[PDB]
């Protein structure tokens, strides 16, 4: 149906998108990037993730396609060459659909309401000096978290940031956030939990000021500095990222080809 | 109903079981360390654990309750001094149960299989020499881990062995099992992910030898050692523990209290 | 002899500093700032870091005291009601003098040089985009760190930022500095050693930008945005802080009481 | 003067080491496995280090030489395609000679003592049960260690099971051990220091029993279980090692060559 392509804009990403253009025009496939059906990335996860957020407010009505131009994006199920083969494939349709879990940030200030979307995590830290938050799950005060910051991530982006930090790596099957911690301060009386925390649907992770009100925060590449803030709350989103699927890449076989061998 | 009571064995223990005995005898219950519907752990968590071996044939007809006569431990709701308060809710009943997860270990042997049940984690290592095993995850090869051992983790199991070895904790309403290394060997030639790694329910991951063939497994206290191993095999039971709840006493609220402060 | 006295600045260390000048008033000492030979810290190890810097050209002929009014701070050797025993004693001298190491660190620009001295550590990242540097020890290429950024700690540094990255503690007494990483990425084609290093004296440790080449470098307490930066160079330095000990503190008991139990 | 030749015993290192010593035959050198002055490793770090404890009552008069069939053995500098050019110079000998600092462990008794050398490291696990020692440094107490095991390790061994552990890489001239933790555990009432802690010559690491007496104590490759055991002291050994280098080989390069690339 209707479709769109972005590319990571150097020459091959470039070329590549006008020759996939080209091969969809010999069928019934329309180029619309306002309200498009499928969203096709040419590039790194740098460019799926600008893809995902160009159309976030449109995510039921969208299947995302990722093509590596560089080396194997973990967002990405394709090498240029085979980009032929995914026109044809696509075209006819009668593809599977699967679903991915999301991150929603909500953030107060004091004398209103900003809300973000994150496919793979959204992270808080000071806005230079000492970053103190107390870190509150379900409305009970869980611990004073005294450090670097925290970075709260999606099951697919357990593979990213939060595996810099040690955190677990989760299948995109459980509908779950993972709460990481940067250099916490551990001491006679400082004390964090440490481990990275693994919170189900519904829960809530809300981060309060201690004494300084000023974050800056970031959602997947972009970082924000807020202030005035009353509030940080992390919950998994009810909204979910739709791939197209043409075969079977399962995600354990793509952790392996990306850390261990391809 | 019908309800037993295990004892830590100490003065301390045997007094308190005694006691509650003595005024479970003033309703209608009957002690039955047969066929309970409520079987009562007086000590710690390993005591808790080996009354949850001890009837983990009966899973589905038995409530479990905890009292802490040490510390806090982890399986533990109730102080020595509110037991007979917990005599007098249980013997009316009208409580609510939960349910956490438990994980399956299946040990193949050449020219054979065993089964068992964790409540906290299944760990392996080898009977001496260095520990090598490929790990296959859904039939496709993962890794080859070289190191001390493996740990694969239930949900309430991720506050033990599997919180030392830098695992995540998890909330036990997520149906999943969780792998963590001990000391892998990491170098130009050996690779492995690192990351501790949490697989949903129906995912099967299997331990193959690559070649010493014997193994040191643990399930939860109990180790073995099991000779001419072919295969060892994890994935979430179908089967699990049921708690009797008289009160809120939230999993995250019992992190705090045993890590942070109490 | 001379001496001088900084303070937190709170009522409690302005009032104990007040005291002190007093009691010293009754002994051949003379409160002198511009040159003192003894330099006493009345605060937390922020407030004597301050002091430490306020006096970095004459650290040879300054021998440091830390008074900690809050909690230990771990510069700190006394506690304010020992002020009159520290007076006494102070005012006879024949006290021991202990030598720590520091880090010097050299930053250089293109179309200049700047030189710092750290005794806790000293730190860079990037100016907001990612942070890539070759790491080149002794003029050999180490690695190209791509992550959060670096640390480079000395011995009494080590139980500080460098503990929250999971560094190793150095007793003082050894003439090194320790590099840690923050948040390291690692997959296929992005590889660092992981791992704390250790160097001893007469080693250089060289960051040589990839492409950004603006950092944000910190200092102890001091971070400082550096523009141009052509190479950023890490040795231990031939400058060493002296403390005044008049009792027996070992270093491995002042992290048990910072660390353990107190 | 005098060598031996000690060999992994597959048929590339036994033909390896005929040939060497036919070369050796050319020369005014002298096969004697009793007194050698140069002692000759042909395989792993495995067979090195059996070539080390062969003769380490004669360290002071013995420079060792590795050469790998395998991959990279981290003590050893030549591949044997280099073998002839090692023959050679060894001969004509004015070589260099370095020397990597060693650990020696002393283990008593009750109703004796028994000390042993570690190139690599020294390790303390438990019989089966729990392992739980109290640290002693210098003779204050530090911590009561619960857990799998302790590792201490010397500098050329911080590559080896340190390095799986979590320690420091340390350069090889600083005369030092390094304590790691296996498995701490870590909660409300048990409490351990978590980093690794390095020490200098001098200072002495003494684990004193709390309940059980019994523990397996390894040393490189050795594994012996000891029985009734009062204490186990550590400290860096007074004898080293010597190696015969006949070119640069810097130990950062070393490392690099292992783990980061060849
Ligand atoms: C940074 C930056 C600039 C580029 C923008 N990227 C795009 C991406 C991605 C992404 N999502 C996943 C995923 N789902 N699974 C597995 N891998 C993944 N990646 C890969 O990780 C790298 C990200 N970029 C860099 O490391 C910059 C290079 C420095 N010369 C690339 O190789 C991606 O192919 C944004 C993402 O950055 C992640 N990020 C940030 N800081 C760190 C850090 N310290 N360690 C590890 N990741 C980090 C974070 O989560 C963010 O969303
Ligand atoms: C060992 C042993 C002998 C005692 C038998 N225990 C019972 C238990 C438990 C348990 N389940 C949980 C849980 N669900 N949540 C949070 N906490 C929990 N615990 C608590 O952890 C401790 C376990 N025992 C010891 O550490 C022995 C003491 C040494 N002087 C106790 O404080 C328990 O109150 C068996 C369990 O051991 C765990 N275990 C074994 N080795 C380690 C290790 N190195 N680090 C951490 N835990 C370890 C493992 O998972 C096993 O199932
Ligand atoms: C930050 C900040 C503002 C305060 C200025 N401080 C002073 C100090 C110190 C210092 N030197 C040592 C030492 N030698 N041994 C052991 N302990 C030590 N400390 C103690 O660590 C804390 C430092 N400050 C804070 O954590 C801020 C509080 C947040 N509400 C205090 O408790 C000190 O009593 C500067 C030092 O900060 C260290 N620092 C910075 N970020 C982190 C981090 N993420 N984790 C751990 N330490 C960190 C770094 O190395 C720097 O030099
Ligand atoms: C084990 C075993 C059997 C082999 C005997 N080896 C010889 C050696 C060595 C050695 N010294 C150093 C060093 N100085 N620098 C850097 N690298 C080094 N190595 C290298 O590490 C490996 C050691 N062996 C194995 O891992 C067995 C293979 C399993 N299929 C090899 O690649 C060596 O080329 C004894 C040494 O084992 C180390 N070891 C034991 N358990 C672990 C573990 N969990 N993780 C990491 N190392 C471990 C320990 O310190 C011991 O001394």
């Amino acid at each position: 149906m209707k479709y769109m392509i972005t590319s990571k804009g150097d020459e091959k990403s470039d070329l590549l998108r006008l020759n996939m253009i080209a091969g969809f025009g010999e069928y019934d496939m329309e180029y619309d990037d306002v309200e498009p059906e499928i969203v096709i990335s040419i590039g790194g996860d740098g460019t799926f993730l600008s893809a995902f957020h160009q159309y976030e407010e449109r995510l039921d009505e969208i299947a995302f396609i990722g093509i590596h131009t560089g080396h194997l994006g973990f967002y990405a199920d394709w090498r240029p060459a085979e980009a032929d083969k995914l026109v044809k494939l696509l075209a006819k349709g009668e593809y599977q659909k699967v679903s991915y879990p999301l991150l929603k940030t909500t953030v107060k200030y004091g004398i209103k309401e900003a809300t973000y979307l994150a496919l793979n995590e959204s992270t808080v830290k000071s806005s230079g000096g000492p970053f103190v938050v107390d870190v509150v799950i379900n409305d009970i005060h869980f611990e004073r978290f005294r450090g670097d910051g925290l970075c709260m991530s999606t099951p697919s982006g357990t593979t990213a940031y939060n595996k810099s930090l040690g955190g677990a790596l989760m299948h995109p099957s459980i509908e779950a956030m993972q709460l990481t911690e940067m250099a916490s301060i551990n001491n006679r009386v400082y004390r964090t939990i440490g481990s990275p925390l693994v919170f189900p649907k519904h829960h809530v992770v809300s981060l309060q000021p201690v004494n300084d009100k000023d974050f800056q925060i970031s959602v997947d590449h972009l970082s924000i500095l807020h202030r005035d803030v009353q509030e940080i709350r992390y919950e998994v989103s009810a909204k979910k990222i739709h791939f197209a699927r043409f075969r079977s890449f399962p995600f354990w076989r793509r952790v392996h080809d990306s850390f261990i061998e391809d």
